[PDB]
């Protein structure tokens, strides 16, 4: 470690990352910081679920995301437990106990919110599910001029598509998913579309996908090295970020200060830019423990003097869940085309079909697996090959339909995974909600309370807005009670229900962008470039300033890249 | 890859890591092959509890446990889950689905046997107690010398415990530790002894343990390196070992098949020695494929003629578990040497002691963390300090006691773990009792269905016997109830439990260790050498013939040391 | 009709309970592992506890019920009363 | 009548319960009969149903009857964890 880059990073997720794909390609000098460790293989940074073992064995990886889930607030726990033994010891209150909040109001706050703290961030477990958004839920990038924003946003949502390996061609074999799409997309014809859910994926067989993540972004090994001899980067794992320290005019950042969490030193490191991607909760924390905004609890008599607009106007999504099971209706369709004679398990049991009659619903490569399969496993009842590739199916949010929509299986399973039903029947829904951003909806820090990495203690006063936001919500479930019907029943323990505020993960809001700070009741310019500093810049979900359903973070990438190309603009490289 | 080593192993945890650490010390030319992947760091095969984070939210861990705990054997479910959609599919059968094996009685089940396919396997997430057995669990290495047995065991248990870094020291200033030792240590006194469980850790803090794992052992970086250039090392990670090769006479192996599972190829690899250290139920699945024992439904009308004991007299333990809140005489107990005035919160509130007064209860050291917690933390009912270890507390198996015992807070905790009851009054009690080796209790392999990586599928015949390990398993449970009474009363949703057959994970015996084939009814002999082979060796649990209480790996650790003497004795290692 | 049920109509639940008495249950193969070594454990599901062992589980109506009291179930009904249209009627 | 574990968070004024009724196509095939070998409490042969809902009109309305509930229930509020859509036992 030296005291001096040109470029520091906070942050290993993949907006971090994409800063530094940007950076150390264009020949800066990087140092990147993760609070967090490297524990996913010898490629830094990658995805948990590209192991043998999780992809034979999927059904378990829902623990690993669980494992590296840390809860943001929880509110001090007021259950009766009445049932201890007269001898064992108990207090006369509900006291503080076991990692809460005390500042937190149990009814304000988004109790699945949670945090992950390993090199490579959310990455390295996350869906990939990477949408575009429409100009509904999508932050001006060009003012008065929607064919310019357009142009823009087209160019950077390319490029992060690039980065991400994002295509929507790695399901299109399986019976599964054409089985749930073709069918979704009769009912509605055509006044909503379906479509493959946008992946950051690469399949490389037929029982193996190669998932995303930011080692997909920046392969995050320190340079210079063999294949990149002119380059410079280091990534320094288990480094808390502190604060960055401000001159007085709020001009200017000039040193992160660091806690080395394995040694316990502290340091101070200089750059040139100062980049914080450290999540949306934790860029916020950070910014107000470096005197950003106001720390304690919100007080609109003294209202914060530096970027006021800090941690007000968050969004969450509502997300609603169910599971189906299969119906009769479409698991009959499956083996539509054929012919079938006795009954399996008998000697004069077959099935056959005849390629190319124009009479068949499914062309011959569908027929011809359903067959073998039926043919080959009269024990099985069903006509869907054993190791058919989930439906990974949406139709994307729109002004009549204003939610984002994921239809498949999920490796994030909510609640016990019941093994009673085939899971070849099962198909999971879930459904997310836009949420408008409300100057009373914040997040902040204790001034009093830290969490466990002695830092202030991030604070929710959240509730989903009363009226459009509400509205759509409730619409919303209803939308997804009327179109998984069309699907099958609902399968019993995965009834349809809305989860726990903030457990989808896609805050946004918490240092908004937009074009002027105080018009637009904003925190960074379109540049993700801090009001008033020359060389602080913010990076992710945490500078959404829309109400959006889609999943953020390939919006948040493409932020990054502009952010980056103004880097490139107004900062030059050391000489190596 | 070469196709020609000195000495290759099977299997990349502790067990493998042992025959690594003296082989490659010794100078052999060394392979080790492993179906699973590294995903701990860039400390190859290292615990994942090592983490400053995991150290931080060590409630987290249990879903890391979880995520790699794969089940050997599931039956076929037979739920009925008749409150579906009249609409959904729903078979006439409970026929075989989702993963299910359908050879397997479920009434003669390990439902809790699971396997861990990463690199370091499943010392990767393991608890690190490491007992030595006592006479009465031990099998023999001498005989008719119980004083040169006993001596021989002290030799390979010392260096076993110097290669996982054992010690029971870690807890000593452990408040909650010392709390629940002492006050046992009183009521049985001194007809029990108790001490420190034995665990394989460093202390690196007062609030970090860097615990041990198969990388303490072996640190399974490639060799020739920079700290070792004259050793000879390499680890070939996802590669399935399918089949040793027998010569006609079974006396050598003369290769392994091996299966690359990124590229798919398949090659045979030729060793001078062979070492199968791939788990209990994987030695035996690999041997079982190779045409050791018999594959398909045992069939005494045609009893196995090479190694007919292999997969049979298997042993797993009954486990029984609670935990318990911590009673009002024991907290009370803390601040006994306390003057406590005034109401905490008020002005006139104070906690004082008197340095060395004779009539204290507790020395200096405690009562001024006592002391100081009580007086800066008066909102806090609890006399212990907030950052203070868990107990880690055992009374070793007895002939008056035939059970292992282990008191404290386990990581690896079973159902949702509740929040309500402060976290330092929780107290953990798992009791673990042993299993005689009977003939009729059978780990097979079928003939028709194979597992997810295409391999005999493993399916258990197995019910405790009915006398005198029945007898004990319930007076074990008896026993922990009347022994964690002393502490606390049960913790609602922890009420003492067996806990699901094989959960424990101390699987034995599948391919047993004697001095003589036929007359022990066993597979390998005191060198942990197939009986008629000169080339072939088997290291782990399943070793171990005897009934045993206490966790079994220092055991199998201690076998494996013994066995690398018999490969240096006779085995020369290639030239440079 | 009781003064007691109708300010604690919470309770009438457990009444109703207590007079369904189900028509046919089927044998139940529910497997319970947590068992103590030493307690007893028939090695099949056999037919236990009333269960009805000619009723195939995935055909029955598992929630079907009746009830023996004077007055049947009139005794704890809810009391809806609607007409058939047509389309419903014989 | 309630189903399940009446949850005592909610204030009570705030829920109202929803139950939907479909009408079944009567079949042949779905029949009550009586065990010539096993008897009841009362030593009268054993009630056995065979029954399924009929696949075509009687299971597509029972879905759309579920549909329905969950469209019209909308309008006056969202579900009751605990009281979630769903099929009662048959
Ligand atoms: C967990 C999750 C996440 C997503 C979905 C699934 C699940 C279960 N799936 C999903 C997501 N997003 C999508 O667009 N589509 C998908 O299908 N998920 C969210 C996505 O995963 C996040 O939006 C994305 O990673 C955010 O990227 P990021 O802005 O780079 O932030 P990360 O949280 O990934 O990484 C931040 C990073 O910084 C560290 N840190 C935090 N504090 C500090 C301090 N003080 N000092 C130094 N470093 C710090 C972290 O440890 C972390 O690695
Ligand atoms: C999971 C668990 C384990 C233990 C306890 C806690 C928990 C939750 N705690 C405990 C244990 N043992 C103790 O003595 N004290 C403790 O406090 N646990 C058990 C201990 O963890 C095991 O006994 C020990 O690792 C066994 O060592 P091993 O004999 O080296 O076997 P492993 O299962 O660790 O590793 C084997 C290995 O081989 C691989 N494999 C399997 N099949 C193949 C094939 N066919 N080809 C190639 N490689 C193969 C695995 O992937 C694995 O890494
Ligand atoms: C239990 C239930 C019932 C109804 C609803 C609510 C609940 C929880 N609410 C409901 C009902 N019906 C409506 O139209 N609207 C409502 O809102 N329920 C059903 C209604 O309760 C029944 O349809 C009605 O009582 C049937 O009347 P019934 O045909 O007279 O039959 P019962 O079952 O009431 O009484 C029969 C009776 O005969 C006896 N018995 C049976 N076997 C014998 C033999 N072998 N020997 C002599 N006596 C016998 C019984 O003991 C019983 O009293
Ligand atoms: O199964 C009931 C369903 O059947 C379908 O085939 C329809 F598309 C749905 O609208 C709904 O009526
Ligand atoms: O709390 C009840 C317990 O109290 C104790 O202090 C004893 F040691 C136990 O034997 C039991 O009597
Ligand atoms: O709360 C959402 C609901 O609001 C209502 O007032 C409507 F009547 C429903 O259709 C639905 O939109
Ligand atoms: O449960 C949370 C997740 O659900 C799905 O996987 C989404 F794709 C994610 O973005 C995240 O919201
Ligand atoms: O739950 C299984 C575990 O319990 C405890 O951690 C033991 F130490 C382990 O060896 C293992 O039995």
């Amino acid at each position: 470690m030296d005291i001096k880059y040109d470029v520091v990073i906070v942050g290993s997720g993949p907006i971090g990352c994409t800063y530094a794909r940007e950076l150390v390609g264009a020949g800066y000098k990087v140092a990147m910081f993760d609070i967090g460790e490297i524990d996913s293989g010898l490629k830094i940074g990658a995805h948990k679920k590209n192991t043998v073992e999780y992809q034979k064995n999927i059904d378990k990886f829902v623990n690993v995301i669980q494992g590296q889930l840390m809860s943001v607030s929880v509110p001090v726990n007021t259950l009766v437990v009445d049932t201890l033994s007269p001898t064992s010891w108990q207090a006369s209150t509900f006291f503080v106990r076991n990692g809460s909040n005390p500042e937190q109001d149990p009814l304000r706050n988004l109790s699945g919110q949670a945090v992950t703290r390993v090199v490579g961030g959310m990455s390295t477990h996350w869906t990939c599910a990477t949408p575009r958004f429409d100009r509904e839920q999508r932050p001006l990038l060009v003012k008065d001029d929607a064919d310019a924003d357009d142009a823009e946003w087209d160019r950077l949502y390319t490029k992060a598509e690039s980065y991400f390996q994002t295509g929507t061609d790695q399901f299109k074999e399986s019976i599964r998913h054409n089985l749930v799409l073709n069918k979704l997309t009769e009912e509605y014809k055509g006044q909503r579309d379906f479509q493959q859910i946008p992946l950051a994926a690469t399949r490389r067989s037929p029982t193996f996908v190669e998932w995303s993540s930011a080692n997909t972004v920046f392969d995050l090994q320190n340079r210079p090295n063999t294949d990149a001899p002119e380059e410079r980067f280091n990534l320094f794992p288990a480094v808390a970020c502190e604060r960055v320290v401000r001159n007085a005019l709020n001009s200017e950042i000039e040193s992160l200060h660091i806690h080395d969490l394995i040694s316990g030193d502290r340091f101070e490191i200089k750059a040139d830019v100062y980049v914080l991607t450290a999540g949306a909760v934790h860029n916020t924390q950070l910014l107000v423990n470096s005197g950003f905004g106001q720390l304690g609890r919100p007080n609109p008599a003294n209202p914060p003097e530096l970027l006021p607009s800090l941690g007000s106007y968050i969004t969450e999504q509502s997300l609603v869940f169910c599971q189906t099971v299969m119906s009769t209706e479409l698991i009959d369709s499956v083996k539509s085309d054929m012919t079938i004679r006795g009954t399996p398990g008998e000697l004069t049991y077959s099935v056959t079909y005849t390629p190319g009659a124009s009479t068949n619903k499914h062309p011959d490569w569908w027929n011809e697996k359903v067959k073998n399969h039926m043919m080959q496993h009269q024990e099985d009842p069903l006509p869907i090959p054993f190791e058919d590739p989930e439906p990974q199916v949406t139709t994307l949010f729109q002004p009549s339909h204003p939610w984002h929509t994921q239809i498949g299986r999920d490796a994030f399973s909510y609640g016990a995974v019941q093994q009673s039903i085939d899971s070849r029947l099962i198909v999971d829904w879930r459904f997310f909600g836009r949420t408008e951003p409300k100057e009373e909806n914040k997040l902040w820090f204790s001034d009093k309370i830290t969490d466990a990495y002695n830092m202030p203690q991030p604070t929710f006063d959240f509730r989903f807005p009363a009226g459009r936001t509400s509205k759509e919500a409730e619409d919303m479930m209803t939308d997804m009670c009327v179109m998984s019907a069309k699907i099958g029943g609902f399968l019993p323990g995965s009834l349809p229900q809305f989860m726990e505020p903030g457990l989808c993960l896609h805050l946004g809001g918490t240092h908004r962008m937009g074009f002027d700070e105080k018009e637009d009741n904003c925190c960074v310019n379109t540049d993700s470039r801090v009001f008033g500093f020359k060389n602080l810049f913010l990076g992710g979900c945490g500078n959404i300033p829309t109400a959006y359903g889609a999943n953020p973070t390939l919006t948040a990438m493409s932020l990054a890249i502009k952010s980056c190309e103004y880097i490139k603009q107004n900062f030059t490289p050391s000489p190596f």
